[PDB]
């Protein structure tokens, strides 16, 4: 088919970079982060949307992967959320033993110049993402130590309240959108280069935070909420306002954000819903955020992470220039990295102070006069 | 002074690479990790043995800067060991910024390679260690990302012992040197590079871990144990196995560590231990590990770091050859480092196993086969 054939070239023109897969909190579930002499299942997987095998057949060109672990649920809130921080550090390690042990179809990449490098090479741009503030521990600078890991995206929240920010799915509201600590975060987060993912977040914490952050933000993985009502849909409100901001919405393949009766969703719905933003907020605010392996069942046309060739000729059939296509596939969420990146670049230059951790007072007034009259003691000398 | 003169000349052709300091923690005592506009006391510090203008002045090479937390002491002991991986992630974040904020003077290295690149360029090589296996909380995919945060050696224990070895302070013994998982961890630190460092750990985990590592050892702040008996120095034993390892022993300045009578303890005893070390086991296995700042006074002429000169004047002074000094200044630390990695480099090519986690089961059997089961379905399509 010529349209095929049109789709194939634009995926070796340009990537197509998906927002969020869950392929690692699989392996976590399945393999539980043991991929030694796993290779034959890597590739074709009993399980699952993603596999090393499918994900070539579909010619993507990068992936964010989710470093995503559950909302702590123990009754020792502590332990709940220090037990999270580590097992976010096994979810990045699993991650970055799956992309070094597959290095001809993983390459890692956390910068626009490194995607690129990455798809020329013929190999998937891999990126990561943590899917929630709970994550990091109530801890700053264990947040600034998972961007020196390699995780270039952070959702405010995932389906739980947390110390800076609300999520969508979960009532009553808490902060009533971001909290005074979630507003410094956001200046913390532009400073660094850690782009905000507003996926998941309240409403109302989308607001407030496209208001305040001074780069550009992504929804790694929502559609839009008047084609479907839903509360982890993006209003017209917020619509606008990721317009403003300049970011992306990365539109979700999960059947119950594209209609009401979930067996009847479809690759036409997700079109839909790409459409009606790029429409609305023109193409260069939209992208593709799959949540493949963070649902049992996609769409009909979009199964699995194989089916991507399907859906950029699908945009192609809707009557969208290849130009916009292209910028759906990926140009977008490059665009929305290599600005957060520049923002963080010039913030950085300016020397603006960075956000520091709560510290307890580990001496007494005793330990530090011994500590002062010994200084004063070698002054002499 | 012809012997001044000599000492500055060999301090400019090779760096001094100094096996452990607590300046780290001494910023989290002091600053609480909060260095913003405070640059005027971390270049001159109104306490402790480190600043950055000693720093310069005593014309030292490069450092292993500790990215020491207390062992745990809370009675929850879940909470206490994942307290230690947060608290750690805190230190490491405080090490990194304060090399960041400071380029003129420190400069991140984690090989040989970067220590020369960052000497040839006038600035102190800054690499990490962590001072103990509890730091990690029981995860070997923790300990590997703290390998990718920066951290090239890591201390089996403090003074308190963990799952996988003895410390040397503590009675009873628990394990009677390295446990069934410290033994295996062994073989994982010597797989991913990281160096080993023996000090703090019982007489008995030292002999078991250096007949046991494929790569050579260090003993980061470790005096000798004939000229000065104590638990945490080297008996001759373990000097003769650390020559079959070709690891180096990094000489302490701590006063117990040296002398009987604390108070007693000099410049003349350090440079003892470093000539009866490089006498009988050669001068190639022999360092220097002040452990400044993890005591409150140090040896009479050794009182902070812009001492080093005094001490590579000593050396020559008692007759050490300009090219032994060179190698206890760091040549020799330089060389285990650099065979760390290159014993990594070629069991990572010979496709060694790394030890994975113990993971729980996340999914039921229910979870599992409605995945096998959608699997198929696509599978059909
Ligand atoms: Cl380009
Ligand atoms: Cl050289
Ligand atoms: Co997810
Ligand atoms: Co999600
Ligand atoms: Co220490
Ligand atoms: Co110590």
């Amino acid at each position: 088919s010529p349209i095929e054939e049109q789709a194939t070239r634009l995926l070796k023109e340009v990537p197509l970079i998906d927002g969020h897969n869950d392929f690692p909190y699989m392996i976590r579930g399945w393999f539980r982060n043991d991929i030694n002499g796993q290779d034959a299942h890597l590739y074709d997987m009993p399980i699952g949307q993603t596999d090393l095998q499918r994900l070539q057949k579909g010619l993507l060109g990068g992936q964010f992967w989710s470093a995503f672990v559950p909302c702590p649920k123990n009754p020792d809130k502590e332990v709940g959320s220090l037990e999270a921080l580590r097992q976010t550090l096994q979810q990045l390690d699993v991650i970055h033993r799956l992309i070094e042990r597959h290095p001809t179809i993983l390459q890692f990449a956390d910068s626009a110049a490194s995607i690129w490098s990455s798809f020329r090479a013929g190999r998937v741009a891999s990126l990561i993402g943590i899917e929630g503030l709970h994550q990091i521990a109530d801890s700053v600078s264990a947040l600034r130590m998972l961007h020196r890991l390699g995780v270039r995206y952070v959702t405010l929240t995932h389906n739980c309240h947390n110390a800076f920010a609300d999520a969508a799915t979960v009532s009553p509201e808490l902060h009533g959108g971001l909290s005074r600590k979630g507003e410094r975060l956001i200046r913390e987060l532009n400073r660094m280069g850690m782009m905000i993912d507003l996926s998941h977040t309240s409403h109302e914490a989308q607001t407030q935070a496209l208001r305040l952050s001074r780069a550009p933000v992504i929804y790694s993985h929502s559609s839009i909420y008047s084609l479907r009502a839903h509360a982890r849909n993006v209003t017209d409100e917020n619509l606008h306002l990721l317009h403003r901001n300049r970011g992306v919405v990365m539109i979700c393949f999960l059947r119950e954000l594209l209609a009401s009766e979930a067996d009847q969703a479809t690759l036409a719905h997700v079109i839909d819903h790409i459409i009606y933003a790029g429409t609305r907020i023109g193409y260069e605010h939209v992208g593709i955020g799959s949540d493949f392996d963070g649902m049992l069942r996609g769409p009909d046309g979009l199964h699995d992470v194989s089916c991507y060739p399907a859906l950029v000729a699908g945009l192609l059939e809707r009557g969208v220039s290849e130009e916009d296509v292209k910028r759906v596939m990926g140009l977008n969420v490059i665009r929305v990295l290599e600005e957060v990146e520049r923002v963080a670049a010039e913030l950085q230059g300016a020397g603006e102070e960075c956000l520091c951790d709560e510290l307890d007072e580990v001496w007494n007034e005793d330990i530090k006069e011994q500590l002062t009259r010994e200084r004063e003691r070698v002054r002499k000398l």
